[PDB]
C-alpha cells in the first residue's frame, strides 16, 4: 500500500445554481451548493474519504467557497487543511473563482494566499492520519498531498463553471490499500 501524493481532480460546478446576494439564508446557500467526495490513502494502508462541498459565495458572482474535510464523519480529529504553497495559517475551505466563460480563474484559501495568474493549480491539502504515532519530531503524524484542479483559462481536466449539470469530469491519483 502507498499514499496519495496527488490528485488529478476536476468537476463542472453548475453555473445555473442561482446567484446568492450578501444575505443568503442557509437553504438558499444550500440550493447553490453541490458535494462530492473521493478516496485519498495514507502510507499505512487505509482508505480515507475526502468530502468536498462547493458551495456560492453569497455577494460574489462566479465564486464558490469549497469547504474540504478528509474522515468527514470525524472531521474535528482529521483537523484538515487546505492552502495554496502551504498548510499553515489556513483552515480547511478555499474560494475558486470562474471568468465570464466559466473557466478556472483563482483559488484563495483562507489566508489569502492565492494562485498565479496563470498556469497549473495545485491545492496542499494535510490532516491528522487518526490513531498514528507521532513523527520523529513528536509531532502529530499528518498525510500531506495536493489537488492538482487543472490549467487557469482551459477546460480540459479543468475545474468549470459551465450551465450543465455538476459533476465529476476527473479523478485519479497515485495512493491505494
Amino acid at each position: 500500500a502507498k499514499a496519495t501524493t496527488s490528485v488529478n481532480y476536476a468537476c463542472n460546478l453548475d453555473k445555473r445554481l442561482p446567484e446568492l446576494p450578501e444575505g443568503a439564508n442557509r437553504a438558499q446557500i444550500l440550493e447553490s451548493t453541490w458535494s462530492t467526495e473521493f478516496k485519498v490513502y495514507d502510507s499505512f494502508g487505509e482508505a480515507h474519504e475526502l468530502q468536498i462541498d462547493f458551495a456560492r459565495v453569497p455577494g460574489e458572482v462566479n465564486a464558490w467557497r469549497a469547504t474540504v474535510n478528509v474522515d468527514p464523519t470525524n472531521a474535528d480529529a482529521t483537523a484538515t487543511r487546505v492552502g495554496i504553497g502551504t498548510t499553515d495559517g489556513v483552515q480547511n475551505s478555499f474560494i475558486v473563482r470562474f471568468d465570464n466563460n466559466g473557466h478556472l480563474a483563482s483559488v484563495t484559501d483562507t489566508a489569502g494566499n492565492v494562485t498565479s495568474p496563470a498556469g497549473q493549480v495545485l491545492v496542499q491539502i494535510s490532516y491528522n492520519v487518526v490513531g498514528a504515532n507521532p513523527d520523529e519530531a513528536g509531532a502529530p503524524t499528518r498525510h500531506t498531498f495536493d489537488v492538482n484542479l487543472g490549467e487557469i483559462g482551459t477546460s480540459k481536466n479543468t475545474i468549470t463553471q459551465f450551465s450543465d449539470k455538476s459533476t465529476t469530469k476527473a479523478y485519479e491519483q497515485d495512493g491505494y490499500t
